[PDB]
């Protein structure tokens, strides 16, 4: 009785040049008591075609996990996704995608780095980079808030680069850590993109060589420069004019310093979004969104002159939507290598988001599109533990303010020696986000010390709110926990301040249902999603270090599948020749399953696309859910054996009907039996979809 499983399959790089050798590794576990000897088979497909096989005999000891490796010379034709399948017979199987692309900008799969601690060792830097590359095919990383000051990015004493420096939120950043992450990125053939603002400088900017004549103002008399107040009467960002050629000259030299000193491949240029009624120093009104494209193009040219292998650029189109602010200007005129857009509430539905991605493509000559679209934003979702049901220590229960959940909340939480002790149960080893719902109208920030299984973790702040009924869940802390029972104690110890009312503790959890639907919708429309970073953290908020939610292992598995599916089938998703097919919503029929062509709520949404070689039908299952992409969702209504008709041209040629999904069979393509026929409505191909859970793709 042989037994086991392939735990992980990955490649040595997230991207390859045509002709590069690819090393594919199956991590194969023998779960039997004794050693297994057997054949392990590699099959590599390109879409429906089997292109390579290989075989070897291996022995794997009882209870052991062994890396089984194959090597493959990638074919010499550029821009090709493949699927590598490793079959170990009785010990199971697994797949991974292979991406052959000379230019990552064609198929960006963008993640992030936000943590640059001195105590992060090279091995830890390499492990978080390697995990993202291996499991999600990430080929580019945005290094978020690596810089010292927004206008002076590397901190120097004379000509020596400081070993560490302190960022705008008082975080300690190590130069060596940044460098080690960059090298680990390059070891995956990745691109390392340096975050920077288009137009920002920190306080006292006159001392760092920046002229206040370059700024932008709320009035024509240069009185009030546009700023961001961080609310401590000290830390500000001041805004400047992207059209001003001296600001350009200063800030583009900083970009080059980042390229040349750290080895970044390019610049991720951010902005704050829509500002109205804006003036330069001299009191001239600015067409503000029209300044961005000249800045970007000059930036691109400056970067290309410095180093044409490390000249990458993108610019964040904030609050993206059809004809949104700066959207047509940037997508239609700016030499970004790929488009990037932060989505807020002007494209809330699937179809609105689709319409936006389509317009970015049409404007830009089918550039890649990456979307920042923070899933489940501000939802206090996950396992909830009510504070009034916890173990109380010199604190009591009450109900005399509006807005609590459960039967009440903890109050008389104002003195040293007072505490609240939650007793939680977690189903697996991993990160858990402790999210505290509380009130505080003390007039000032309160603080408590947090303890986990009796041992001190950290001191947490609790911001003051306008009233005792304005609750907040914006105090959170992530911890790493083993399965089963744990104790979570919030304490007023000596040296803590303020009174607070405590509603609950929630284990902040990303919802997989929404996340899988959104990712499917974006990929079916030709965009990817910046969401993964660090050691499989996910973006919960625009400030990337926010850990207010954590992913559970079932979501991490689904994301691995999804991210490999969009790499292996990248030629049917993101190539410039992938276009919507003109025909409307009676192009496709699903017998006795409600469907739409327009992402209607509670329907199987079908979308028909085509290349020169293939016709493509996407099915995205919105059954049991609405049409809004961001918000947590129900499990979709599972469908089985859907009698499907796809109406086709009488001319069009048809060799077979192929099915693949990130939901079933490790992204492998399945050939489906089908018939051709004609009826009242026209010529069709008929076939049965065996199942539909989130997203299935049929090609022919
Ligand atoms: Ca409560
Ligand atoms: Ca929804
Ligand atoms: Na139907």
């Amino acid at each position: 009785m042989a037994s086991g499983d392939v735990e992980r399959v990955y490649t040595d790089k997230s991207r390859y040049d045509p002709g590069d050798p690819v090393t594919i590794t199956a991590q194969v576990r023998n779960t039997d008591s004794i050693a297994w000897t057997g054949t392990v088979q590699l099959r590599i497909a390109h879409l429906e075609d089997q292109v390579h096989t290989a075989s070897q005999t291996v022995t794997i000891g009882g209870g052991q996990t062994e890396d089984v490796q194959f090597t493959w010379t990638s074919p010499a034709t550029d821009f090709k996704g493949y699927l590598a399948d490793i079959d170990a017979g009785a010990l199971g199987s697994g797949t991974t995608a292979i991406d052959v692309s000379s230019d990552f900008a064609r198929y960006p799969r963008y993640g992030y780095v936000s943590e640059f601690h001195p105590d992060e060792t090279a091995a830890e830097s390499a492990a978080k980079i390697d995990e993202l590359a291996q499991d999600y095919k990430i080929n580019a990383w945005q290094f978020y808030d690596w810089m010292w000051r927004h206008e002076t990015m590397i901190k120097r004493t004379g000509s020596a680069i400081d070993s560490t420096w302190i960022d705008l939120f008082n975080r300690e950043i190590s130069w060596q850590t940044i460098q080690n992450q960059i090298d680990a990125v390059h070891d995956q053939n990745g691109a390392a993109m340096a975050y920077a603002m288009i137009y920002a400088a920190r306080e006292d900017y006159e001392s760092y060589g920046v002229d206040s004549e370059w700024g932008i103002y709320q009035d024509p008399n240069h009185l009030q420069q546009l700023d961001v107040d961080f609310g401590n009467n000290s830390t500000y960002m001041y805004l400047f004019n992207p059209a001003n050629t001296d600001w350009q000259s200063f800030i583009h030299a900083q970009y080059l310093d980042a390229i040349n000193t750290a080895g970044f491949d390019g610049i991720h240029v951010d902005q704050m979004g829509q500002r109205n009624n804006v003036y330069d120093y001299w009191g001239n009104p600015l067409n503000f969104p029209a300044t961005f494209t000249p800045f970007i193009n000059e930036a691109k040219s400056t970067l290309t002159a410095n180093n044409s292998d490390k000249d990458r650029i993108t610019y964040n189109i904030v609050d993206g939507t059809v004809d949104g602010w700066a959207a047509n200007e940037v997508s239609g005129g700016a030499d970004v290598d790929f488009l990037y857009s932060e989505i807020w509430h002007l494209s809330d539905s699937y179809i609105q988001l689709k319409d936006y991605i389509d317009s970015l493509k049409a404007n830009s000559g089918n550039k890649a599109v990456v979307l920042a679209a923070y899933m489940n934003y501000r939802e206090n979702i996950g396992d909830r533990y009510e504070a009034e049901s916890a173990a109380l220590t010199n604190t009591a229960t009450n109900n005399n303010h509006s807005g609590y959940t459960g039967s009440g909340f903890v109050d008389q939480f104002a003195d040293p020696g007072d505490a609240v002790t939650f007793s939680i149960t977690v189903p697996e080893e991993g990160y858990y986000s402790l999210v505290f719902r509380f009130a505080n109208n003390s007039g000032f920030t309160a603080t408590r010390n947090l303890y986990v299984d009796s041992a001190f973790e950290i001191e947490l702040p609790f911001q003051n709110q306008p009233s005792w009924s304005a609750w907040s869940h914006e105090t959170w802390h992530q911890v790493y926990l083993t399965p089963g029972t744990h104790t979570i104690k919030l304490a007023y110890d000596a040296g803590n301040v303020g009174a607070i009312n405590l509603d609950s503790l929630t284990l902040g959890t990303f919802d997989p249902h929404s996340i899988r639907l959104a990712n499917a919708m974006m990929a079916a429309s030709g965009a990817t999603h910046i969401e993964l970073g660090e050691d499989s953290q996910m973006l919960a908020h625009e400030y990337y270090p926010n850990r207010s939610k954590s992913m559970r292992s079932e979501l991490k598995e689904a994301l691995k599948q999804h991210y490999n599916f969009i790499t292996a089938y990248e030629n049917l998703l993101f190539d410039p020749d992938v276009v919507d097919n003109d025909s409307g919503s009676q192009f496709v029929n699903l017998d006795m399953v409600s469907a739409s062509g327009d992402a209607s709520p509670n329907t199987v949404w079908h979308q028909v696309k085509r290349t020169p070689e293939y016709n493509i039908v996407h099915f995205i299952n919105l059954a049991n859910n609405d049409n809004q992409w961001r918000n947590s969702a129900n499990p979709p209504t599972l469908h089985t054996n859907i009698a499907t008709k796809v109406y086709v041209s009488p001319d069009e040629t048809i060799s077979g009907v192929y099915l693949a999904s990130p939901d079933h069979d490790d992204n492998r393509t399945q050939s489906l039996a089908y018939t051709t026929g004609t009826d009242i409505h026209g010529d069709y191909v008929a076939f049965t979809l065996p199942s539909l859970e989130y997203w299935s793709m049929v090609y022919m």
